[PDB]
């Protein structure tokens, strides 16, 4: 069985979906065309995600939870960071 | 144990949940009244979902998995249809 | 073995992250400084969640689930209080 998490914005739209299986996260993205494969490719058994607009510019956080450990991947404009998240 | 997901939208606002149950998903709907059941009635044992306006008309996508295979979803105000995603 | 789920509002942003952990809900939050331990407490093995703005105001739903059993948790200002939400 595999888990999901999913995010969209604008009007277009533009959608993003995080897939859990076997360990591995990965993600499937649309732009009002085809679906194509994201950047996105993180270790992980449980996802979710959420966005926002500043302006005309997304930013995606999705948390990534291997067994009791959870990381904050970001995006910004250009490739993916590790984020500040702690689970305390 | 039983799997949840939700949306919103508007100021009112109207509220939709989609749970997953004995490999069955089903969704109830708030707008504003009382809590109601909805047309979605689909397999999976688990669920994600995301929703926007285009004006006033509300999208909503849902995404159903059994096993390794995710089925999207799509209301685009008349009823429910398979989308193009794929895995 | 611990499950997530997230929202986010504004430009700033502000983040909420609701992570179930050994049959306990739990909180954590960002308003553009640090992370911290939010009010949120309840039982669950499985959340999701929602939220929307009327002007400057958040309005939070979480669905914290046990067993069959799906309880709506409500923020609107003042504390968390149970909603109106049933799962027939
Ligand atoms: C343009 O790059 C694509 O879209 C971004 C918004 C991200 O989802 C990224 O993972 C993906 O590769
Ligand atoms: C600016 O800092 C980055 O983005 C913030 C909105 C948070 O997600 C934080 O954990 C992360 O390090
Ligand atoms: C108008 O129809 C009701 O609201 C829609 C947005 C959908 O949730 C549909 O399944 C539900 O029955
Ligand atoms: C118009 O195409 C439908 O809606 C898009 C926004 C996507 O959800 C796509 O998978 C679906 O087939
Ligand atoms: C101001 O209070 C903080 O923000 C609210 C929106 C809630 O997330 C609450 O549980 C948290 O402690
Ligand atoms: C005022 O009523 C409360 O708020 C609504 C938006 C719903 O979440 C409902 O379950 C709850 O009873």
């Amino acid at each position: 069985s595999v888990q999901t998490a999913a995010t969209s914005w604008g009007t277009v739209p533009s959608i993003r979906v995080y897939t859990a299986n076997n360990g591995k996260i990965t993600e499937r993205c649309y732009d009002g065309k085809g679906w194509y494969t994201g950047a996105f490719n993180e270790p992980g058994d449980n996802v979710s995600v959420t966005s926002w607009l500043v302006g005309s510019a997304i930013h995606i956080r999705v948390y990534a939870s291997t067994g009791t450990t959870t990381t904050e991947w970001c995006y910004d404009g250009n490739g993916w960071t590790k984020g500040a998240y702690t689970a305390t």
